């Protein structure tokens, strides 16, 4: 079965927890955490291929609609819901509210982004990581493609079948196999968990537990309140989403990476009869796109910060992180860090910098347990992509 | 229309050289030169794959001949014309005599095994070849594919040809498939032309003046008389129209110009090869190699560049042994990169060939002069460097 | 005729050897050296495509056993051939004693990884990078798992699925194929390439095979006649198979081998000898490249000799007793020793370590850099018996699937 994943989880989470009080951190790193790594390995292997590849069989579909639409449909729907998603964790940290107790101890160009989507070598971009250049190209690819196949000429027509089959051979042998990187994810995951667990957890204490809190309280009222909702609405079951995303949610919680996630992403937007279309583009476009559960992180992070320094922050301008959250999270990288890193940038924006060594030392405190916030976070991220893609698959 | 290109190069060689007169080269490169540099990282793009594809579907034709007297027809084209150019800017620079003014200050200065680069055009991993630039050892390597999958095809066994035919096709959806997209990036061009000479002319174009402009003239007029003297004769001559050929090469000339990477239009070059009706078999290796190998308006240009800094310096220029600029040029040629700086960088070396190295700091002071408008230079330059390879293609491509 | 390999190799041997007695070390350096580096650069060029293609296309064979079996075989194959090797050359090094004159000179001086985050870098993590950056064992991996999942899209019930993946396979095929089209051409150079390549190593490190270090080469090279006699002539005829066919058939590999010291460079050439010798391209594209960096026969006995020839010219007991641990360690450091044509030398050292003398007793590194003055000598030999166990072990567990 697929509960030996909540066999694993639960058992790992338990079994982590307790080996990380009894100061054996290193007994878990040394020894549990590799095969939660060997784990990512795999589906780190298969995010490359299975991207490139069914978004050129992707670019089956309409050219100027669908694509044009989609793109705009899921554009659009992205910038809300992460829009939202801060606002809902500014209202948790309002809610709960996370500083009293004083900091204790003290001690990119944009334009140069946009022109880097446009890859100059796609084997180099394929090569090196670089999903987002990847996917222009994989478009622009499937769309040659598909205009070259109604060519009067019929050599021009064979060879272009030909390509377009083998690319597809490929897509779905990603697919094949990342049913078999599942099998390992009972013992990935429970290590994976094992570690953070008997590491950061062993720490969710006081001031520390209470903003956790705030997060995944927060991120639970960004499900029930926006995507349960949302999905309602558009009229897709919601208990049916989740039924299908289980695998999704699961392996983005405890990998963290958003990313790395993507093949097991993918394939459930297959396995619940979306086309590729759709599916194969939203997907790894959001999947560094749309940080929902980063966009709360950080919106709660800023208060964290700014209570224990103790700043107004802002009865009025406070909207400055809404936006600015949007702003970090779009940013944001998949990697199973990069929000903490991130949450820089929307701080500096409020106003009180890692040079200032109080907000430097809450930082970092908020930094003592980051993978812990990351689970939770990430999961959503993903969430939100599925969401959105289903809402938007149903649209068109 | 393709003449929405001239309409932005027009337009935007004037709205550039006026706000660049009026101290906005700054509003220029912060707001304009994104869009000229988008239009080229498409072109980029492209240049990987329609090379490697078109070459190894270039490997249809005759194995030991076509490609065996196509290359040294080619290689052979290439030298001379090369030779040429160079002669032709020694004589612009006999003729304009760009050096009275003493080289005025001074202070503000500058800083291969040859063996270990022909080895190095061989490649010891196509993948790594291919995911980092290096058209060179990749049209080394996609000849040998495409040659080693003509003789697979007619093997005996026909599982073996069964499969051999199925790649060789993918291969050419891909050369293909390139070849759709230059179609589509060329609906940039009139924008990311636009942007591209705004740029040039508000930054370097408002200070062509004095014996600056003095040089540039010796320059784009030997530029224009290796076309006339030497491509339109040898056009001519060869039987092929001047005028139909001028016609044909107008959207890769005009990327050339713009770009200032030979190696940027290549897929604009490539996809004109194609569209005057030439073999994949020629052109698709003719056209790479010469894209960095025929640098003809580099010949020129550093040929013309050693006599500017001699004039500053008023040495003799060697009345009798200039001959080595001549060679050196060729040589430096050959060696200069198609990127859009290299024949400034590179001139260094027929300059420590006539003797007058970037160390003496009058000479680093007239070399930092010419590269304060290389770029408008380059222009010029890069268009002649890849007409040449269209030249000597279509030559050679009637010849077969 | 293959035989102008002989012809080359001979001359060759002959040409370099007198012109480096005449201190002409740089004239061929400088003149002959490139055209065997050229040899060289072709092989590189193939290694990556065939090895990747013939592994895919090698899942055509049976998923759970052939790999399952065949792996664990070649496997243990490996590991025993291996742990004979070194213990051969221990044999080898009590027989001759390389170490009476005490290390002369002290002052050459050199310096002095975390086994788990090796096992976990098997598994890429871009094949894609994997492809375009060297990296035959992670590749490996890849190409297994993605023929694999070829075989299982083909007996899909959707035949859209199974049309496509069909239609890759081939190509993939129509790739191997060419490669294998290709090792044909760049044999031709070999004659050219081989004179070139020992023209260098005779001309440079052979006018200095003199003395102690003559001793040493001799108990390496008799160590390696002897583990083919003794153990690959042996295993070959015990296992059915004819020893002097098989020799014939791996002639052109062995030649390969020796001249280029590169096992890695080696594979392509190694992996058309395993083509036509009739064997699967589901044993032999797997096996040959895995073992092609794990079956280090001939190191491992190189490493056994030479521990010994330091521990002698420094005079301790080397054990009687626990000189085992060299056996066991030779073995672990076999596997770990890369295949290009140097790294035998290089990772002798963890042996080292292993009998408690290291590097930075300046007179251990004093003799481990009289070692490495002629290490391209033993690196011939070594190497060429390292594929040998390849083919061999290949051949061998080919017969018995
Ligand atoms: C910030 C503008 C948003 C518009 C959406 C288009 C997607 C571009 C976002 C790029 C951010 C990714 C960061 C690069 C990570 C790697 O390196
Ligand atoms: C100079 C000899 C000419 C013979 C023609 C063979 C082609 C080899 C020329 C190589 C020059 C290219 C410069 C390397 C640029 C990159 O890096
Ligand atoms: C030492 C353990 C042996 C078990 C066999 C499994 C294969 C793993 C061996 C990896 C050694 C290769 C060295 C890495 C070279 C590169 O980098
Ligand atoms: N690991 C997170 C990124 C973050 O920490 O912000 C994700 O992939 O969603
Ligand atoms: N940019 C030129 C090189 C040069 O300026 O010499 C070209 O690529 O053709
Ligand atoms: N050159 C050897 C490695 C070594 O010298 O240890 C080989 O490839 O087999
Ligand atoms: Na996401
Ligand atoms: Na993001
Ligand atoms: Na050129
Ligand atoms: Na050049
Ligand atoms: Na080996
Ligand atoms: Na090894």
């Amino acid at each position: 079965v697929l509960q030996k994943i909540l066999i694993g989880l639960i058992l790992g989470a338990i079994v982590g927890l307790i080996l990380g009080h009894y100061g054996y951190a290193h007994a878990v790193h040394t020894y549990v955490k590799p095969f939660g790594d060997l784990f990512v390995r795999l589906l780190k292997m298969l995010v490359m291929p299975i991207v490139f590849a069914s978004l050129v069989v992707g670019a089956a579909s309409i050219s100027p609609a669908r694509l044009g639409r989609v793109g705009v449909k899921i554009v659009v729907y992205y910038l809300l819901t992460s829009a939202f998603a801060v606002t809902l964790g500014i209202i948790m940290a309002r809610l709960f509210n996370p500083g009293a107790g004083i900091h204790l101890a003290v001690g990119p160009p944009l334009v140069h982004i946009l022109l880097d989507i446009v890859p100059t070598n796609p084997f180099g971009a394929l090569a090196n990581g670089q999903v987002l250049p990847t996917i222009f190209f994989a478009i622009i690819l499937g769309i040659a493609i598909t205009y070259l196949m109604n060519s009067e000429n019929e050599k021009v027509r064979k060879s272009a079948e030909t390509l377009l089959d083998a690319i597809n051979g490929l897509a779905e042998a990603m697919y094949k196999i990342v049913n078999g990187v599942m099998q390992y994810a009972p013992i990935g995951v429970f290590a994976l968990i094992a570690y953070v667990m008997a590491e950061q957890g062993v720490h969710v204490v006081g001031e520390l537990a209470k903003v956790t809190a705030a997060v995944y309280v927060g991120l639970t009222l960004q499900i029930l309140l926006v995507y349960f909702v949302l999905l309602k609405i558009y009229g897709i079951d919601p208990i049916s989403f989740i039924k299908h995303a289980k695998d999704a949610m699961l392996t983005a919680f405890v990998t963290r990476s958003s990313s790395g996630t993507l093949p097991v992403t993918m394939r459930v937007a297959k396995e619940m009869g979306i086309s590729e279309g759709i599916y194969s583009f939203t997907l790894p476009l959001g999947a560094t796109i749309n940080m929902d559960g980063t966009a709360l992180y950080q919106g709660v992070c800023t208060f964290f910060i700014a209570n224990a320094l103790g700043s107004h922050l802002t009865v009025g301008q406070q909207l400055t992180i809404v936006l600015t959250a949007v702003l970090a999270s779009i940013g944001t990288a998949g990697v199973p860090g990069a929000g903490a890193i991130m949450l820089a940038m929307v701080l500096h924006s409020v106003g009180l910098p890692l040079t200032d060594p109080n907000v430097a030392a809450a930082y970092a405190m908020i930094l003592g347990i980051d993978a812990i916030l990351d689970m939770g976070r990430t999961m959503v991220n993903v969430t939100g992509d599925l969401t959105g893609t289903a809402i938007v698959a149903k649209t068109e």
